[PDB]
């Protein structure tokens, strides 16, 4: 249906001090909602092109179709994945796949590390899972929608852009990006790889 | 296992005179093929950067990687979305769904038309279905990997790519666009669709 | 010689309270630092494949330098673009020349302040001269080095990347992009104009 | 003024068998001919959307008017880079720079081809001139418009979009990559390269 902005599991400082309740509050009252609002825009200008039956601008309603909804659906994906009762590692299946897919957890820690610290520009780390070739793999995301092949299953994400922690972290991204591991929802990620496997 | 080139399930002049079977064959045999490999490649650069426990390089890997397993993607879809004994309209859920997204067939048909042509570079026009939103939505694809956001599960491609149709109509790319309605294989489609609602 | 950060023609503070001190401080001596670095970076990094006889990163050299000359060749602007005894109107030449272009200031100001807010992503709005057509443009910069032509000569920057405004503004970046006027040195852009059309 | 599309110096088969002049004039006439009237068309909208006050489409213009005024910038310099009296190697002040900036005439042709040749997607490989740092330097750019700083003079392109080399050399880029340097304008690189030093 119409596309809306999703509640959150936890209280807005649930996830100090690895993440602010200031950025928190801003991120999903602010921004998020921003491109849900944007998303629900895109859909009706679109419609209202193919009433008219006048496609002179389909590239702009294209791309903001796009755009928007990649923001929508990283967002939703990203306030599931952090936990107030997250951090340690995964177990079970998903804790066997990352270790087959990456030599170790610790690998692919690095991998997703160095994926999400060196954007040039906003972006984002993604953890997805391949369709195609039944592969666990990690994407370096630009912008929101760009960077990745169609049909892939995202796990777990990490926001780059400056809005995810400047307040807090300034200019250093990378203890931000070392702080996203002490709240990760584990559970929400066995959850979708349990469900994209099959 | 390894990402592989899928063979075509007609001969290469099947779909004349929509499209060359001179295209077909360097389309098939030189284009996808080169996308595979690349994609193997990347995948085998990622797991010599780990156990090196080096990511210098790890923007291009992450490039590599998102641009020829989406090449692969896009191609290997496009091939079994193309057939001899294709063309007509769609029928059933996927009728009624076209139908029941765009207004009519006539109406998604303008605008993914619209889509195909209006490209600013290479890229391609898909059917995609959304997953959160749960509806039927047109994307505009730059290059292989761009302009869509995760998630999406293609039903339906059109490759825009200059080498898909430059030796047969030359710079008259929306001629291409147009003939490509004739050698829809639906069946494909709507399977893709009863997929991607299940 | 290598590239430089180079020096501010005022105090950190000297824009209150348009711009922060503190941002000013971060994004010269941090952001601005990093683009230098990476510039002279990758310069190095061409030399050393061209001494080996070896281009197999060449997309990620290319792509390194592209984005921090650009970053470093865009805050250098910046930083020129302001003064703490500035804004208000631009006179002779300039004032001319942008009613001639855009019809008068006000109607200037209007697109300049619309490219500048709806970047989707980390980007610029810039005024520039085009060579080939001798006339002035307005461009909307996406990240550093995307989204104009080659030869255009800037000659008025308005960074949007959240950095440049997030400790202040917070979400508010149309805020920021009025308090801009504010502090535009005139005289700067003036001048950058009588060189271009030189 | 407008825009206009620029006369060639040449018969549209002068360059073979290096370049066919079915390549010729189809790029020509049809595809710069599109340029022209994209960015005359780009201008043109945003004349009328000062006038109307209305920049709702703000960034669909600015890409439209970017997009084109880069395809017929780089086409413009295209055929001017090319002679069929062209070809061997570059003398006097231009020689020496090349060698200076990249250490040899075979080093700078080793790096211009590999950049030229791993384009993913659409662009160009240029020679251009960075007046910040004062460096003759290659940029691997993307579609028209994308992967380089503002400022920089452009001295010599290489078109690798598809259909400037598809119907001669079909999949095989490279040798038409090759071929170029058979009917390079050093006459023509050498004036631009003393008018930026200038
Ligand atoms: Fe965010
Ligand atoms: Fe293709
Ligand atoms: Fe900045
Ligand atoms: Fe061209």
């Amino acid at each position: 249906a119409e596309y809306t902005l999703p509640d959150l599991d936890w209280d807005y400082g649930a996830l100090e001090p690895h993440i602010s309740g200031q950025i928190n509050e801003l991120h999903h009252s602010k921004h998020h909602a921003t491109y849900v609002k944007g998303a629900n825009d895109a859909v009706a200008k679109l419609e209202e092109a193919r009433a008219k039956e006048d496609h002179s601008a389909i590239l702009l309603n294209e791309k903001n179709l796009a755009f928007n909804l990649a923001g929508h659906v990283n967002h939703t994906i990203w306030w599931k994945n952090l936990s107030p009762n997250g951090g340690d590692k995964p177990t079970g299946e998903l804790a066997a796949a990352i270790a087959d897919a990456f030599g170790s957890f610790d690998k692919f820690r690095a991998q997703f590390h160095a994926a999400a610290t060196t954007v040039q520009g906003s972006g984002w780390a993604a953890l997805g899972w391949d369709t195609l070739g039944n592969k666990l793999l990690i994407f370096q995301v630009y912008d929101h929608q760009t960077n990745f092949p169609l049909g892939i299953v995202p796990l777990l994400l990490l926001d780059m852009w400056e809005h995810a922690f400047y307040l807090q972290y300034k200019n250093v991204k990378v203890d931000f990006a070392k702080a996203f591991w002490n709240v990760v929802n584990w559970a929400d990620v066995q959850s979708r790889y349990a469900a994209a496997t099959s």
